[PDB]
């Protein structure tokens, strides 16, 4: 009934389970390629989940593995790893003190629910090529979020598998609630959606109230609903606030996914996507420029929102702005 010592090791790395920072890619190989099982697993302990929701904890566990094997193995980026980062970066964001006792349970479990499945199935190439292509998931989708409509529709029907569903004692409003929410917050890590998103988020702080203790208010389903999608959105873009050992490998595999696909482009005779071309890439110059024009103005505005808390955060990114700026040839 004692942990193995590979099991102890890990038990130590996820102890940083509520620090921006935690080295990921660590936990990914201590866990046997279980990122996201054992970081959910924590959070959901951590956060008293279980109990709050009567979740069984073999359902959680069996959902958790289901779920996490539908995440390629064989994509660079946008696998497990990428899966299990968002989820414990949106867990970081939601523990804010500017957010404190503000979100109720429910949109707590949604927030993290939607963070796990945001990707899954994710075959490691862009919408744009999915339409271009005249894939069957396009056809399916109608070409709209593509790839956020398939994510969504995965990570639900894995539910109906064995001993695989964990809302099995919600009551149908909450299940009604929760999968509102979850849809809401996936639909919004389609990029195509982050000018509207950034305008909205500009627009609450512009008109912030603060309240209970100094936490903010947020008094309708639009303002609440908003926030997370934000969040979430920002933790799908956290990774240039990170340390530079892990942005650096999270550059090296999405560089890797773009150029794969850039590769698949050529071979085709498409017209080739914007930063696919390993033969005429900046990859230096494009993350200065990824900072500049989408990263540092979300995260920015969200350190606006939730001012001080997350002047670290904000700092890094600036520090690793530099760093890249500055190996420019
Ligand atoms: C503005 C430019 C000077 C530089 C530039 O970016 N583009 C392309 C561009 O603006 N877009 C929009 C974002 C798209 N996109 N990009 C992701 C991503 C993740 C990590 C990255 O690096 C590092 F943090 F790991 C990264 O860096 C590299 F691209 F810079 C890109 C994902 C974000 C959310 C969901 C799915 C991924 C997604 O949809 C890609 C297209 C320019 O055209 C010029
Ligand atoms: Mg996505
Ligand atoms: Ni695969
Ligand atoms: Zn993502």
């Amino acid at each position: 009934g004692v942990k193995t010592e590979q099991e102890d090791v890990l038990a130590k790395e996820l102890e940083d389970v509520n620090k921006w920072g935690l080295h990921v890619f660590r936990i990914a190989e201590l866990s046997g390629n279980r990122p996201l099982t054992v970081i959910m697993h924590t959070i959901f302990q951590e956060r008293d989940l279980l109990k709050t929701f009567k979740i069984p904890v073999d359902t959680l566990i069996t959902y958790l593995m289901t779920l996490e094997d539908h995440y390629h193995a064989d994509v660079a980026y946008h696998n497990n790893i990428h899966a299990a980062d968002v989820v414990q970066s949106t867990h970081v964001l939601l523990s804010t003190p500017a957010l404190e006792a503000v979100f109720t349970d429910l949109e707590i479990l949604a927030a993290i629910f939607a963070s796990a499945i945001h990707d899954v199935d994710h075959p490691g190439v862009s919408n744009q090529f999915l339409i271009n292509t005249n894939s069957e998931l396009a056809l399916m989708y109608n070409d709209s979020s593509v790839l956020e409509n398939h994510h969504l529709a995965v990570g639900f029907k894995l539910l109906q598998e064995e001993n695989c569903d964990i809302f099995q004692n919600l009551t149908k409003k909450q299940r009604q609630s929760l999968r509102k929410m979850v849809i809401d917050i996936v639909l919004a890590t389609d990029m195509s959606k982050h000018m509207n998103l950034l305008a909205d988020l500009k627009t609450m702080v512009e008109t912030k109230k603060v309240t209970s203790s100094g936490v903010l208010l947020l008094d309708n389903y639009s303002d609440r609903i908003q926030v997370l999608q934000n969040m979430v959105h920002c933790a799908d873009l956290s990774n240039p606030t990170k340390p530079l050992q892990l942005y650096r490998q999270w550059t090296d595999r999405i560089m890797e996914e773009f150029f794969r696909q850039g590769d698949r482009e050529r071979e085709r005779g498409m017209e080739i996507s914007p930063m696919c071309d390993k033969h005429n890439a900046s990859v230096e110059k494009s993350q200065v420029g990824f900072i500049d024009y989408i990263v540092h103005p979300l995260w920015e505005t969200w350190a606006d929102l939730v001012h001080p808390d997350a002047q670290d955060i904000l700092d890094t990114l600036e520090d690793n702005r530099e760093w890249y700026q500055s190996t420019i040839p």
